[PDB]
């Protein structure tokens, strides 16, 4: 059974909600990003009308197969009328494809859902100047003050000064980056740039990457790993173990290995600084933990709530504890009450 902030009132409205069967009532069932705990139970005997953007539709075609008719894409930043109700698709500055849904209510009620989202200042010039919001459904997951880390730009500034150095100290030192769902490119992409290389992978993750609209993406992939000295490898394998199997899978073209882990937050955040930060290392295998995240950090999900100044919070993260439900209650009855709204 589909939970109360997965439902948006008076409308035949869903969100992220494929894992529920039948869901009664529901007309359209929009999906905010392919990302594997939003699209659960989507597959390609689903045989309702899926509202998503282009790239989300792409994923859902070939890597789901959802059948092509019951695959809604929608422009991102257009008024779009659904069902009889009026919806704008917003940039959720999540990962490729995510977006952000504003939905204009029968009754002149205005909903924001985020899906997930990392808050940024540009987004308070987007179609959300515009207008007053009613209710938002927000992603809260790093909703304590805690939760910090750095830019994108600070993040990836350290790993392709990292990977240089390593690579002009020693021209047989193979690069490796860790994934396990969609997003978090620029890891990679920037790697791959300041050594001169494309990004060898598997056939699976070359598939999906191809459904991504990357401009010029051809020029910078490809799946014969031999002409490559950036590998992408599951994230389950960037460990010492994982790492030595693969070296000797390189036939000794290589003798060292630099490998990156993009992780979230992590409590070596509440210490280090990322200038700072320092690899694992067991003999000719080096693993760095990059605080790389594609969601809002404490402080930017606060200006951004101040900013859009909503009349009622509903949480989509950290909802199963009542501790975590009334940590979260606390800080935005603070945020009210120090910006006044
Ligand atoms: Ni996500």
């Amino acid at each position: 059974t589909c939970p109360f902030y997965k439902k948006i009132p008076g409308t035949g409205f869903t969100v992220d909600a494929f894992q529920y069967g039948v869901v009664e009532g529901c007309t359209a069932y929009f999906l905010t990003h392919f990302h594997s705990d939003h699209y659960a139970g989507l597959s390609k005997h689903f045989t309702f009308p899926v509202y998503c953007s282009e790239i989300t539709g792409n994923l859902l075609k070939n890597k789901l197969h959802v059948q092509e008719q019951y695959i809604h894409p929608l422009p991102l930043d257009t008024e779009c009328i659904v069902n009889g109700v009026k919806v704008v698709l917003l940039d959720a500055n999540h990962c490729p494809g995510a977006v952000m849904i504003l939905f204009y209510l029968p009754n002149g009620t205005v909903i924001l859902h985020t899906g997930d989202f990392r808050a940024d200042p540009s987004m308070e010039r987007s179609l959300l100047a515009d207008q007053k919001v009613h209710m938002l459904y927000l992603d809260t997951t790093y909703c304590s003050p805690e939760y910090t880390f750095p830019s994108q730009q600070e993040v990836i500034r350290f790993a392709i000064n990292t990977a240089f150095e390593a690579v002009t100290l020693n021209p047989h030192a193979l690069v490796v980056c860790g994934t396990y769902s969609i997003g978090k490119e620029k890891v990679f992409l920037a790697i791959a740039d300041v050594l001169g290389s494309k990004v060898g992978m598997s056939q699976e993750k070359y598939k999906t990457l191809q459904c991504l609209n990357i401009p010029e993406i051809n020029s910078l992939i490809t799946t014969d790993m031999c002409s490559s000295l950036v590998h992408l490898l599951p994230m389950m394998q960037i460990n010492f173990k994982g790492l030595q199997s693969h070296l000797k899978k390189c036939g000794g073209k290589y003798n060292q290995i630099l490998a990156f882990r993009p992780t979230g937050w992590t409590h070596s955040n509440k210490f280090t600084r990322i200038a700072d930060v320092i690899p694992q290392t067991k003999g000719n295998i080096s693993i760095y933990g990059i605080p790389y995240s594609e969601h809002s950090s404490y402080l930017e999900m606060k200006r951004f709530v101040q900013w859009l100044k909503p009349q009622k919070i509903i949480p989509t993260v950290n909802v199963g504890t009542w501790k975590s439900r009334s940590t979260m209650e606390k800080y935005f009855r603070e945020w009210k009450l120090e910006a006044g709204y």
